[PDB]
């Protein structure tokens, strides 16, 4: 049941912004590891004396990496005279965020019809304001409200090239890397208490609950066409094996974004390319399931995937889950940085053709039990 | 003239330590960009609840990348019970350093015969103490004094594998990258006033002055065998074109390490490999000289380098300088991070065979004028 209760018009995920200590090194690492190209910049060379911001793109996926300069470079400025291209940026907020949480997602940005109205309606409906609507060059409006922890939900709306003040990147620096990633499928938060988190976010967005012992309870909020998907997890406590949600909250100093799920047009090629680069600057992947897991795949998805396609999953460590509607291929990186906090999921969905409807195949929750079984079975 | 006046026995450069916001992402970027392998770690997986530290090696070159965890993980600890493998580490010092200077070198470490005696003699002779001598596992002693700005000179001495508490890295993560870099040739500081900086450092080390308008004055301090080389620069002010030393001091919030010079066993192969990777996660290089610079090379080094070897320099943007003793091939990266502060130099030296004596060919100071001339000549 989709009651289509969005309180404002939401379009798609727009971008994800990482707050960094050094944006250059994080962005270069991510670019090589994920196959995203450098597409825009806002920094000293564009007249920004406040923050360094670099944009990577792959298909429709946009990753933004931002770090503060010395406040001394902009000490003469006031907000009316700022050279920052992202007016919500604040040196002290950014340093406090990074000291508290380490490397992670500050902003989950969605494109909306009218960011000012989305902001007003959100706050009218319980949203805690974070940055008021600001119109950039009479062309783009941006506004921010609190989502969970120190993560903000950022609204962006265009009258009619990322943001004013960003420059498109010189082709010599823009190497056309592409490993097949195409868009953000969902963005997931970890919180101490799921109930209040859900009530708050669904309260101010109108997002509805999307239809669904090892660590967590979770629920998923979705926009009208279910293309914006925001799962939220809470720990289950005292569980024999320690909850990965609780470990997150400890090392992150509280709630924050747990993982970003990146849809690939060809997950086999994406994983081949990412795995070639794991030990030369890219990303590592979580330990693969035992062969029993892939022996058990035939009985569960043998009508969706051929033997060769199942064997290809086994080579790459890919996990498979299935719903009543569709099938999900997925795999998880190790944490992106020093702390066991944020990681990335690569996914591809099979089914639900209408275009493909959102959330086709679910989020892989069936893989908790099927993994656990596989390990005890393989213990043989 | 080498009066060999070291006040304690100094051996070689040992390692360079970067203080980072996220050590994982900086270390992965540097590993790919410079061809250094992951050789040791000290982090949560080794029982360190204080800091994440990763060591890259190439030949004798050791780069250490360190970042703090949440203080909350180690809140119960006191220095006698610390899980930190580097006892001089301090959460607050590290966050203050990074907020103030951005990504950069905290420690220039040299191996000495006896770090405790080097520390005592240094402080007896004017050195400002930074961290007192601490013996690690009855095997290694480490101590630190202030060098310039917030950079420390770290003494390390071994009774008889990097440091106790570091683990050697799992071979699956240790991809044997190697682009030819072999050791640290020299480490260079920028200061507001050269005179007091020289007097201070030469005062407590016994290092002697090593024998030598566009931006700077400089002087070089050297150990007895001139294998530890510490150049120091100061700006020249009001100079038509802005001093790169002054730009450094502005963006770095004062004095700090300007560049690390990395000797290559084969600078042509190193530059080929680094340049292939510039736009896919590695390092960029400063703008190459015009062809007039390479036309003028024949008259200056045609007895050292063949036409093919000179043409190979031209393909790679390599600079050449020469002394009365030897010849220097060199080239400079763009800044390593967001701020126009620290960069890296790749070098190879020809001549001074005895082994090769240190500083053979100088530091490239003749390339300031020869570059400037080349640009005006090429303006034609
Ligand atoms: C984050 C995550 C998702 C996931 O995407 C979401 C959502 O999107 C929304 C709904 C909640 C949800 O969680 C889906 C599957 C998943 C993980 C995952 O984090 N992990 C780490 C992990 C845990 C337990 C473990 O032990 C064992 F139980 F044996 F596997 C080993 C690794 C491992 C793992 O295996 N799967 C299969
Ligand atoms: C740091 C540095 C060294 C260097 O290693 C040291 C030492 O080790 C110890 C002794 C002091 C010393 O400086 C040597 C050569 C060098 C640079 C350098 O930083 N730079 C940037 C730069 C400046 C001016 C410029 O304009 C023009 F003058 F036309 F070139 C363009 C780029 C450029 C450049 O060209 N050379 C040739
Ligand atoms: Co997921
Ligand atoms: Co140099």
């Amino acid at each position: 049941k989709n009651p289509k209760s969005d309180k404002f018009k939401v379009k798609r995920f727009h971008h994800i912004e990482f707050w960094c200590g050094d944006a250059t090194n994080v962005a270069r690492r991510f670019s090589w590891g994920l196959g995203m190209r450098f597409s825009a910049k806002s920094d000293l060379s564009t007249g920004n004396m406040v923050h360094a911001s670099y944009l990577l793109t792959s298909g429709d996926l946009r990753f933004l990496f931002t770090a503060p300069y010395s406040p001394s470079l902009s000490a003469g400025e006031i907000k009316p005279t700022t050279t920052a291209s992202i007016p919500s940026f604040d040196h002290g907020s950014c340093r406090s965020f990074f000291s508290s949480h380490g490397l992670g997602v500050r902003a989950v940005a969605i494109e909306v019809e009218d960011a000012e109205s989305a902001f007003s309606i959100s706050v009218a409906n319980g949203a805690i304001p974070s940055s008021p609507p600001i119109v950039l060059n009479e062309a783009v409006t941006i506004a921010e409200v609190k989502l969970y922890g120190d993560v903000v939900l950022r609204y962006v709306s265009y009258k009619a090239e990322f943001l004013p003040g960003f420059e498109r990147v010189e082709d010599a620096s823009s190497f056309p890397l592409d490993y097949g990633i195409r868009r953000l499928d969902h963005a997931v938060g970890n919180v101490p208490e799921l109930g209040p988190a859900l009530t708050y976010v669904a309260g101010f967005t109108g997002f509805h609950q999307f239809a669904e012992e090892s660590g967590l309870n979770s629920a998923v909020l979705a926009s009208n066409d279910e293309m914006v998907l925001l799962p939220i997890n809470e720990p289950v406590h005292g569980t024999k094996r320690k909850s990965q949600i609780q470990t997150y909250l400890e090392h992150n100093e509280g709630a924050g974004l747990q993982h970003l799920a990146l849809m690939s047009e060809d997950i086999f090629r994406t994983l081949r390319e990412m795995r070639k680069r794991s030990s030369i600057g890219g990303f590592d992947f979580m330990p693969s399931p035992p062969p029993t897991y892939y022996q058990n795949l035939k009985k569960r998805v043998g009508d969706v995937l051929s033997d060769d396609q199942i064997k290809e999953c086994e080579e790459l460590g890919i996990l498979v889950d299935r719903d009543d509607q569709g099938t999900l291929l997925q795999i998880f990186t190790k944490p992106l940085g020093d702390r066991p906090t944020i990681f990335i999921e690569i996914i591809q969905r099979v089914g639900c053709m209408m275009y493909q409807s959102g959330g086709c195949g679910g989020f892989g929750k069936g893989n908790f039990s099927e993994l656990f079984k596989s390990i005890e079975e393989y213990e043989k």
